[PDB]
Formats: structure tokens, C-alpha cells, sequence
């Protein structure tokens, strides 16, 4: 069985000639030629049994993207694994072979109006079709957008997605988060647990900043401090979105802090067009009930290039309920990845 650089990547015969790309906490990411299909393919090694929170994580990912179908979010062409639950200790993750991805594309490249412009449009045309399938992403980043050659690009990593559950969002002042936190809206500091769709609106205007400045526009060093950051550009929240946070200390925590005015966005970029900087202001919006939602983002004048609703599908199968994950022994859930790849088995 093949290695790749100190572990074992046993993805034969079918795929061949490997090459190593990248690591994670328990997997690692190369590059293989499809014998089948005459193509350079991605695979990435998963090793999460161990662990009920990367079982958790994984069948989240796996029962997401085997449902979704659509050319803005990257889909699974194959999964490998042992025939029986007993001799399953890795599984294999096959993905279509992507040039690179929106982080390592703005630590070394200018972006061009008409390129923030097309990557903009694809994130929130693919956005649509997670939303409408009543998921939210939760971890929306730079380093999730996978871009090809063509600079087609796909949103990727579900792990952290939730089916949205607007009536149990509310939570009490600095509870703790799992997603990453430069991308994180005001109110998963202040009082919301992150289950609507606004929470994934307000990382994609983080990332519309960064592609017009190649550098994060709130890179908090830590939690309140991201909050810190937030306030700093967009000013002081109004007594009108203040009366929507309930919560006595979030509220009380705001009104403690100076009183502070927007910085405007011509000001922090002087390059950008005035159309996307109006779509950026909308999408960085602070108060979550005012923020624009996908399908008005895709409307919205900087993308009349591309709108066409007609062209922006939806899922035909949304999710009703959250998987039942929280919850489940390791034992359980590696049943359930067991059974979720099953069609991918020789046969069958
Ligand atoms: N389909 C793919 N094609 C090419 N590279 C990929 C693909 N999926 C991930 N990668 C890359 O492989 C390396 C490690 O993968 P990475 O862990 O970032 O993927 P991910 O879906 O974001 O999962 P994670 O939850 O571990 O971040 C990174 O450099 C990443 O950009
Ligand atoms: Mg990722
Ligand atoms: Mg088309």
C-alpha cells in the first residue's frame, strides 16, 4: 500500500501517482491520478473514530455534500473505505482537484474588480442553494473556497454546519464558539448561538473586505476583541438595534463602551468600486434582522453581470431537522458513516 510523507495513503488502484498537499488535525489532503476517469483528482484521509467530535464532524460533512448538488459547493465523487465496520479505521474522501483556494490566492495575488465581483457572486450563488436547504455553513473563510483553474469556485468544509433554528438562537453574553473567528457576526459574542442564516451573510462580507484589501478586515486577537474591531469601523450600535438585544449584559456591556462613529468603507478602500462597497455595508450590517440575505446580495446592482435567478438553483430536498448528533457514542455514529458510504462500495 502506497505512503505519502510518514503515514500510510492506501487509495489503490484505481487512484495512482499521489502527491502530497496538506494536513489537519486527523487527516491529510494529496493529489492522485483517477484511472478511471483520466484525471487528477483530491483526496483526503479521514481518521476520526477515536473521537466523537470528529465523528460528529465528519458524518456532518459526508451526509451534507452527498446530498447537495450544485457547481458552487464541492461535491464527493468517491469514498473509500474497509468493506466491513471492523477493519474501517480511515476513509477516504474524494473531491474533484481544485488549483487552490481564496486564502492562498490573497497572501500573494491583487485581486481585479471583475474577479471579486465573479468570486462574489459564485460564494452567494452557491450560499443560496446551502439556505435553501435550510443549513447554514457557520464557518464561511477564505481557506473553505476552493478555486480551479478557470476560477471557478466551490465552497467546501460543512463540518460545522446546522440545520437553522431561528426560535433557538438566543443565548446569554460571551458563550462559548466552535468557527473561526475573524468571520464571526457581532451577535455570536453578544446573545445568538449562530442558527440563522445571518451569521453566514455577515463572514461573507468579512471576505468580500478581504478580497478588496488582501487583508482581514477584523482580525480580532480574541473574543471581545473581535467585537472591539467590529465597533471600531461600523461605530456605535443605535438605540434601535440595541432595544433588539435583550439580553442585560450584552446590552449593558455595549452601552459601557465610548461612544465610537463609522469609519466610512471609501475611506478604508479607496480602490474599490462604489457598488460593492454599498453591498459590503449591507452585508456588514449589525444589527442581524437588518442585514441583506442572499437572494437580495445576488440582486443587488454591483451583480448585474451575473444575476439571473433562473440560473441560481435551489435544493429540491432541504433539511428538516438537525442530524440528532450531539448526542450519539462514537460507536454509533461510525455506523452511521459506515452506512452513509455504503453506495460507493464495489457491487451494490
Ligand atoms: N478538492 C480539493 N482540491 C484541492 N485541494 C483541496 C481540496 N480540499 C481541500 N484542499 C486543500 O488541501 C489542504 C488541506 O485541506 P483542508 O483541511 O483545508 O480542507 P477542508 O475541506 O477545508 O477541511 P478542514 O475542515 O480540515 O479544513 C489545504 O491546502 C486545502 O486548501
Ligand atoms: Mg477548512
Ligand atoms: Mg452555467
Amino acid at each position: 500500500p502506497e505512503m505519502v510523507r510518514g503515514q500510510v495513503f492506501d487509495v489503490g488502484p484505481r487512484y495512482t501517482n499521489l502527491s502530497y498537499i496538506g494536513e489537519g488535525a486527523y487527516g491529510m489532503v494529496c493529489s492522485a491520478y483517477d484511472n478511471l476517469n483520466k484525471v487528477r483528482v483530491a483526496i483526503k484521509k479521514i481518521s476520526p473514530f477515536e473521537h466523537q467530535t470528529y465523528c460528529q464532524r465528519t458524518l456532518r460533512e459526508i451526509k451534507i455534500l452527498l446530498r447537495f448538488r450544485h457547481e458552487n459547493i464541492i461535491g464527493i465523487n468517491d469514498i473509500i473505505r474497509a468493506p466491513t465496520i471492523e477493519q474501517m479505521k480511515d476513509v477516504y474522501i474524494v473531491q474533484d482537484l481544485m488549483e487552490t483556494d481564496l486564502y492562498k490566492l490573497l497572501k500573494t495575488q491583487h485581486l481585479s474588480n471583475d474577479h471579486i465581483c465573479y468570486f462574489l457572486y459564485q460564494i452567494l450563488r452557491g450560499l443560496k442553494y446551502i439556505h435553501s436547504a435550510n443549513v447554514l455553513h457557520r464557518d464561511l473563510k477564505p481557506s473553505n473556497l476552493l478555486l480551479n483553474t478557470t476560477c471557478d469556485l466551490k465552497i467546501c468544509d460543512f463540518g460545522l454546519a446546522r440545520v437553522a433554528d431561528p426560535d433557538h438562537d438566543h443565548t446569554g453574553f460571551l458563550t462559548e464558539y466552535v468557527a473561526t473567528r475573524w468571520y464571526r457576526a457581532p451577535e455570536i459574542m453578544l446573545n445568538s448561538k449562530g442558527y440563522t442564516k445571518s451569521i453566514d451573510i455577515w463572514s461573507v462580507g468579512c471576505i468580500l473586505a478581504e478580497m478588496l484589501s488582501n487583508r482581514p478586515i477584523f482580525p480580532g486577537k480574541h473574543y471581545l476583541d473581535q467585537l472591539n474591531h467590529i465597533l471600531g469601523i461600523l461605530g456605535s450600535p443605535s438605540q434601535e438595534d440595541l432595544n433588539c438585544i435583550i439580553n442585560l449584559k450584552a446590552r449593558n456591556y455595549l452601552l459601557s463602551l465610548p461612544h465610537k462613529n463609522k469609519v466610512p468603507w471609501n475611506r478604508l478602500f479607496p480602490n474599490a468600486d462604489s457598488k460593492a462597497l454599498d453591498l459590503l455595508d449591507k452585508m456588514l450590517t449589525f444589527n442581524p434582522h437588518k442585514r441583506i440575505e442572499v437572494e437580495q446580495a445576488l440582486a443587488h446592482p454591483y451583480l448585474e453581470q451575473y444575476y439571473d435567478p433562473s440560473d441560481e438553483p435551489i435544493a429540491e430536498a432541504p433539511f428538516k431537522f438537525d442530524m440528532e448528533l450531539d448526542d450519539l457514542p462514537k460507536e454509533k455514529l461510525k455506523e452511521l458513516i459506515f452506512e452513509e458510504t455504503a453506495r460507493f462500495q464495489p457491487g451494490y
